[PDB]
């Protein structure tokens, strides 16, 4: 069922890829690299001191501290939800290999019994209405670019100066580049203006990731992780295999003279994507205008921010199913890509617009290095975008295609199963979109709240409850799939976007909770996904600009959590134990030093300032940006702080470019 076709390095279409430049050929030829990450100033992950505190820690807060899930993955009591060994790992080793990224999931999801387009009519104007809805009446914003972030395809700059000019000629030159794409002229639209060529596959630590203590054995195992070897991934699985990636840590021992204690692992790797900026800008210049749009007309649905914020809408359930999608990236379909595509043209979008958006869910992706001794390597032909990988996790618009599959997905099972009288209401565009409209507002019976493949499914009183538990009832039994779009689930310990929902006995939505998970907690103090980077002098192009200052947003953040005093003292008691310091001091210290450099990135921050005019966003997103890109958004950090982390091209240029692609 046609194999992708791949290239070498050496190959004038891989060549093509990277400019002629130190950058952007280091980031060509990068062989495997692996190191312990620097977790603190000062501090390796593979310090004996600190792997000894995370046995310790581990092996004790999972003795007293069991999970309390009911047999319908209600969180209740402590508020856990499993075993704290997910710390156990030598951060910044990973397992060997990483999967090649898939070419095709067609075969993927026909063999999980998916469908290859909208079942039923319904489903088809459900699709098309959630783009009418997100896509119709935007007003322009600064296209705000991450500092620091690389433009990757060709150029591999990390430069400020450089990505503003990459993006300001994108959006001057987008029109041209879509209508040349139009055409089936791919590689002058490329060599032109920088818009097509590929992916370039970076891959990701998953730090923690699950671990279980055999009681029979007294050993520790690993969750198995299945990969891809090149044959599968070019074949979409026809051929070659799917196997499980090594965690074994052993080697680290014979490698590089790290002592291993037992069971401790190596890290998940997951594949991320980096898209070629220029094709990027034009696409990202309209998705925050979606964003905007969104968050702010279906706020109920789509804008979640406070712990607070998602139990005022969850207690007025009277039923509430915390769903899991598993894979959604990978399953993501090409066919929905193709609708959205579709309705745009229909709702009056640029053409040349809608080409360039529809290239870069099809784009070729370069395969850097797995494991080593592999990779360097491009998948797909540039000259014709063809690929189906699902969803690319560099494109400008990843975090919306997800969101307008799952949204409907969830709309549908709530149809289908509980609410067949509400199927009258949608019988053409016009009604799907009153529909949709009214459903995305929070005011019909059946509810969501959701983001991407994390969402909590709602029933009111009425005709749809008594069809609700049916539905949960038919999760819990795990025998059916729910959906023909995606393979859904019930989640292993209710959460929606990093908050456990804390049932009480009654196991009511009204009675329960929202609360901060512990477990994160300790994730993100002792698991880093990124070493401290103290060689990046520019503090805000780091990958946790600000550690420190975690510690005064933690109360805040883990403070309803149950067990929250207990897992403090814990970390004391066992800090002491194996470095003879105080955590707390050690914190206080690096909380009191971060304080001081981040008012030299803030202008309205006096030399001494303190955190006084700063939110518990701000804070948690200062030690960790990556939480702007899943968690929060724009509108959740107070001004001056977004600034430290982003700078944008002008309103007038964005202004103008988006007058260009918008329907009259
Ligand atoms: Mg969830």
């Amino acid at each position: 069922p046609r194999r992708a076709p791949a290239f070498p390095l050496s190959d004038i279409k891989a060549q093509m890829l990277f400019a002629n430049n130190i950058k952007a050929q280091q980031a060509s030829k990068r062989s495997f690299k692996e190191g312990a990450i620097e977790t603190y100033e000062g501090l390796l992950s593979v310090d004996p001191r600190f792997l000894s505190f995370k046995n310790e820690l581990s092996r004790y807060l999972t003795d007293h501290f069991p999970a309390n899930v009911d047999e319908y993955g209600r969180v209740y009591g402590n508020g856990v939800r499993t075993n704290f060994f997910g710390m156990r790992h030598m951060n910044g080793f990973p397992m060997i290999p990483a999967t090649w990224p898939l070419a095709s999931n067609l075969k993927k999801r026909a063999d999980a019994d998916l469908a290859d387009g909208p079942v039923s009519e319904r489903d088809n104007l459900l699709f098309r209405a959630a783009v009418r809805l997100m896509f119709s009446d935007l007003e322009p914003v600064p296209l705000k670019i991450r500092k620091g972030s690389s433009t990757c395809i060709p150029y591999f700059s990390n430069d400020m100066g450089t990505k503003i000019e990459i993006a300001e000629r994108a959006l001057e030159k987008a029109e041209e580049a879509g209508n040349l794409m139009l055409q089936g002229k791919f590689d002058d639209a490329y060599q032109l203006h920088q818009m097509g060529g590929a992916y370039y596959v970076v891959y990701r630590a998953q730090s923690t990731d699950a671990i279980t203590l055999d009681p029979k054995t007294g050993k520790f195992v690993s969750k198995d992780r299945m990969v891809a070897d090149f044959e599968y991934a070019v074949t979409g699985g026809e051929q070659g295999s799917l196997f499980a990636a090594s965690k074994d840590a052993s080697r680290l021992k014979e490698q590089y003279g790290i002592d291993v204690p037992d069971g401790f692992f190596c890290e998940r790797r997951r594949t991320a994507m980096g898209g070629p900026f220029a094709l990027n800008a034009p696409i990202m210049a309209v998705a925050q205008p979606v964003r905007n749009k969104i968050y702010s007309k279906y706020a109920y649905t789509f804008h979640h921010t406070t712990r607070l914020n998602k139990e005022e809408k969850v207690k007025e359930w009277s039923l509430c199913v915390a769903t899991d999608v598993s894979d959604h990236d990978t399953f993501w379909p090409g066919w929905l890509r193709d609708l959205i595509c579709d309705e745009l043209l229909n709702m009056g979008y640029a053409p040349w617009w809608v080409k360039l958006f529809e290239t870069s869910l099809k784009l070729p992706v370069y395969v850097g290095a797995p494991a080593p001794e592999q990779g360097h390597t491009l998948l797909g032909d540039p000259s014709n975008p063809d690929l189906e990988v699902g969803l690319s996790s560099g494109q400008g618009a990843t975090d919306l295609m997800g969101t307008l599959l799952m949204s409907i997905t969830y709309l549908v099972m709530q149809l289908d199963h509980t609410a067949p009288h509400l199927n009258s209401r949608i019988k053409d565009m016009p009604s799907a979109c009153r529909f949709l409209d009214s459903y995305w507002q929070g005011h019909e019976e059946i509810r969501q709240i959701s983001k991407s493949d994390d969402a909590m499914l709602g029933w009111t009183k009425g005709r749809a409850l008594v069809g609700g538990h049916r539905l949960f009832e038919m999760l819990k039994e795990g025998k059916v799939n729910p959906s023909p779009y995606m393979k859904i689930s019930y989640e292993h310990g209710g959460a929606f976007l990093g908050d456990i929902l804390l049932y009480d006995s009654r196991r009511e939505p009204g009675s329960a909770i929202f609360v901060g998970n512990i477990n994160s907690m300790l994730n993100n103090q002792f698991s880093p996904e990124y070493g401290v980077q103290s060689g990046v002098r520019d503090r805000s192009k780091r990958k946790r600009p600000f550690p420190g200052l975690a510690w005064a947003s933690m109360k805040d953040t883990y403070g309803a959590c149950p067990i929250y005093s207990d897992v403090l003292e814990a970390i004391e008691r066992c800090w002491w134990n194996a470095f003879g310091e105080s955590y707390r001091a050690y914190r206080e210290d690096m909380l009191k030093r971060d304080t001081l450099e981040l008012s030299r990135y803030v202008a309205s921050m006096a030399r001494q300032a303190g955190l006084a005019e700063l939110t518990p966003i701000d804070l948690e997103v200062l030690a960790d940006p990556n939480k702007l890109q899943y968690k929060w958004t724009q509108a959740d950090v107070s001004a001056n702080i977004h600034e430290v982390l982003m700078h944008g091209v002008s309103v007038e240029k964005t202004e103008r470019f988006l007058r260009s692609v918008m329907p009259r």
